[PDB]
């Protein structure tokens, strides 16, 4: 039984986080429990405060006509439960619920470990014979608590576009708003736990430029690749199949190479020091021991600008 | 009460696409969130418009005969909350559903990683005594928005069937459609973090012919072999039984092979440097240092081939 | 209000398989999708023909009297939505849901990659004051698609065992079918992903048998064993906790051995080649070079034929 | 409406384990399916035999009072779905469930692999005017099949504590029963695969008292502990933080240490070699190729008997 | 319906923990199962003990107005099934109930392993047109069973802040109290199964300083400092990203310096005994034997103390 207008009913609507938890890099998804706060003008129940009753009327959700809030990137329906209903005597209703969906926002690994994220939450609002255009009231979307969670993230900001998005969907428009929340990453655990770690290795890799033994040589390069790819491993788990690149799998995919080359340098001096020419085997071990920790941190200069300082 | 009619009564079937997730190598399912539109004339609620009401009258699932569009390739049933419902003047039917269901369609990973797909949903239809044939109408099938998701795959195109298929089950025809939608794989991620990666440890090992000391021959390509098993282990993780060969299944194991004659070779420039005569010796590893990575980019060429260009 | 009759009243069942699906090794369970057709003499709505209405009449649920068939071996309450019900006259009643549980059955790893699987379904029927007799009628239990699926499974048969179980259980029979499942697996993907690469290494491994440094023996003998783990956990992985043993736990463990006997071998060609006595050693080594293969495939044939040739 | 009395009203239960799966050795907990037969007079719904009506009358649960019983340790809410109720015409009523919940009971893996296990299941129920004593009827606690699965586990019998528990809790007597489900684990499948693993690799560690290479003696005892750590890593995994000590997170220990000692000796058969003083050192290595495997022997004995044979 | 009133009427709760679980390190939740108390004065039903029924009279409850008590911290709506209510004559009423949510509560990994905890349960309360204070009755308080679990950690005391915190939130104030559940962890298996085997590593790490093999001092070296990353990776993985600094992320990471600077040594005592000046090798290797452990000893309590002795 849809509120007889006489134009687009508007629809106010706010969004209280109340909880935010389970962000999930791998399935790009988040879990957030908030209060969902509705509001408009049914005037067909609007009612004389003196002649009956008290200051404002509570309904049942079955009694009063609601417009159906559907959310538009969601696993699956959202799981709202009600909070109160309150009939100004204008007949303006006023809404409350309090739901919990999981939520399936998009993220940028592109600069991986130290990113920053915008997630977003819609509310779509399809019409019948009246349109609905759906809005923000401001005083019930300053929603987030100072108390929010979401572990291993700094929150930076709840907002959201005033402006909604009214489409044509099927013989009926719809109106759609957008709700965002900004994060940026706690990066550094990533540190000690991942980036030190992964460079160590790497350094005593290239220990093998002030040793000739080739067998020790690579018992050295070698026993140090293999924990490199336990970090490779490591990461590339808790982590999508980006069709892009990632930050990390950068640096982290740079540093194969410095194996390689590693490996390469040891084994010619040794093709060229079973030669009888260690003229140039400590000519080139002698020089490797600058190139290497050169050509890296310049490439990583060069790489690290490359994302961020661009 | 189902409405009585003169023939086999068509049924109009839609579906939008909302969303697409959780697309499962192993399982062989995905999950889809979208619209299920439907219509059919039932005369049997036509309704002069100027006699009384409006244009359209809205009614709530129980007062309609409403037809059993069951999905039939679905672990469970389908999770279908209702949008709207319409009946016309000519007692023509206009409803709605948001569902969301998780779907059984099976892949064809002969080509992993550089594999297209093609997937199903199905919704056959029981019935009575009248006939149901279903059908496509083709302005709600457009059905996948601007956004549609699926993380790692290219999304292609969603069509459908027109012509049903009406089986005989049981003692009472059910008509079935096909709803298709074609991806293919966004290989790449595949490469830095496994293609390569692969390639490189192989090459490394076969480092070990221009190398003499057995002890870091195998210390060589011993500490390779291993890490290939690292790969071929990964990898056959993300993918079900195939009773059939994946392409990447194939590489991965012809590559077995490479470091198995590799392993030989070293082992016979050795019984055959201990028994005094290098002449062969460095004549077998002089000439391996060709063969092998021939064989291979042959066997690759003549592998790839066999795979994708036939 | 169940249906007055002179004997125990035969319930009439069928179940046509529409999907297959997620069978789990490890849990031993299974997820099917079907129709359960039923049907029973309830003359207690018979009806007139000609006198009123049509050919059969349709009821919801409620109306009748219908028998409470319950699967015995599942997780939780099978989901079954229902598809129609349809009275003859002579007082027979027409039944068809479409349920999707997941069934309780076990497997036999005895052979296990090579194994073949029968999976049961159940329906048990408890009675009040009439008895319920539950039947198989043979035309809806032709049950299983030219679809079915299950991934890395060939399908074989889906049959029924005609007489039921009648049992006492708490003063009431119940009635009990049998639905038969029959299944073999796609064992193939278990050779270029485990049974091949599992041999390999295990040859590399007595490579050392042609060698006569230590370091690269055990850098060899030992380096391998670690890459047998790597897929005796492998394995051990998507296999449940056997009381018996598996072929390929066999075999697997088997395997075992000859990286001991080996590394043994390697190991007095040693303590025996200090002692200045390679007389012995390049004796036994050359010994050993054939021991080992022949005990192998000897153990092969000896294990082989113990599991599936008897 | 609870059933006018004169006493503390007896209510009568039972369970038959219909199936039992998930036991989770991590988690502490496992999930049955069962029927759950529950009965009391309530003379209030006597009913006249002769008078009207049948031998044994049938209600709805809206119909009749029947008593809440709770399980006490689950989860969630006991699923349970109803079988029947029958009302004798002493106003004996009979209440029969099938419900499965997941159960939460904890473990002793105190003798980890070779443990034997009690589980409980509990049912409280609170009363209000009349107490409410709950106690077990026999004939339908025979519950659990000859076919309950619990993979992994010997099941050994299925009993329940006649006496039930009366608390006070909150100004309202509850009854508590106890529900026990005895199991020992299927050790075994831990042998080939985790117990015999686990010695070779430490044989092999030691190895190395029969040789004198530095390099091929720590390319020994350090490449095996490695190894160690796989399996030390593989246990503790399907294992929880147990405040106490498990048998062979015991033995599992005391390895590391004979890996230690063991690389010690190597190391000091070295600064003891270098120091012209082999004297000392193939003395001390011809002496610990003893020491070690009886310490060990002798280790185990004191161990295993410290926890089995107390 | 709410209870008419002449002030803010007090709602008076208690919480009875009857089972704890699952608490989630990473996730930084647990779950917990418990009686949820209310009580509050509705005169509104006051009723005549003598003129009618009985001492106590319970109701559905449908009948009676119930306050809405919602739990603050909750991943979804927290699933309370209901247990009995019971009207005083002075019309107060008497609510219990029986839920089980999963509670967000944040954990401080500072002191990791050797860590005590305090989480949280909230029950926020918005009201009407009478306001609700909430308040705590402590007989239904004393909340925790004699029996409560929580694996892996002793639980010291469940209490709460008499207090209520009274907000206001958007035109409607709240009132939310703070159930408290302290607890220290069972620190213990974190010695044998950690703590103790990266010990022991670090120092067969150090065994190096009496070697002179520069191969098996890489082979030494080397080959520990991959098992420190397999711990390091083993606890970084039940551990959440701290923004902060864990107490073994801390010596964990403090660890992975005393393997650089050993190898850096050996590789010292190496381009500088063959610069023939082993005057200064044995010099220094004689000097490491000492420094190392002793910068360690003095770090780890430098360390401690900087964590737990501040
Ligand atoms: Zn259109
Ligand atoms: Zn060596
Ligand atoms: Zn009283």
């Amino acid at each position: 039984p849809p509120p007889i207008a006489d134009e687009p009913l508007t629809v106010n609507t706010g969004i209280y986080l109340i909880e935010c938890y389970s962000l999930d890099d791998k399935a790009e998804t988040f879990k957030v429990n908030a209060f969902l706060s509705l509001s408009w003008k049914d005037r067909r129940l609007a009612f004389d405060p003196v002649r009956s009753g008290v200051r404002v009327k509570t309904y049942e959700p079955e009694a009063i006509w609601i417009p159906e809030i559907r959310f538009v990137n969601v696993e699956n329906a959202r799981d709202a439960d009600v909070v109160d209903i309150s009939v100004s005597p204008d007949g303006t209703v006023q809404y409350l619920e309090r739901f919990s969906a999981r939520v399936l926002s998009p993220l940028d690994f592109r600069r991986y470990p130290f990113d920053s994220q915008t997630l977003h939450i819609y509310l779509i609002v399809r019409s019948v014979d009246t349109r609905n255009i759906v809005l923000a009231v401001d005083l019930e979307k300053v929603g987030k608590n100072d108390d929010v969670f979401l572990t291993g993230w700094d929150i930076e900001s709840f907002t959201a576009v005033v402006k909604p998005a009214n489409f044509a969907l099927e013989d009926r428009l719809e109106s759609k708003l957008d709700y965002q929340l900004r994060i940026s990453r706690q990066y550094f655990s990533y540190i000690p736990n991942i980036i030190l770690p992964m460079l160590f290795i790497l350094f005593i890799s290239w220990t093998a430029f002030w040793s000739t033994s080739y067998e020790a040589n690579v018992t050295l390069v070698v026993s140090t690749l293999i924990a490199h790819i336990a970090f490779n491993i490591l990461v590339e788990t808790n982590l999508p199949k980006t069709p892009y690149m990632t930050y990390t799998g950068a640096i982290i995919f740079m540093i194969y190479l410095f194996y390689f080359v590693a490996v390469i340098e040891v084994t010619v001096q040794h093709y060229l020091k079973v030669e009888s020419q260690p003229a140039r085997a400590a000519s080139i071990t002698r020089a490797s021991r600058i190139a290497f920790p050169v050509v890296f941190l310049l490439a990583n200069i060069i790489l690290a600008f490359l994302f961020f300082g661009f």
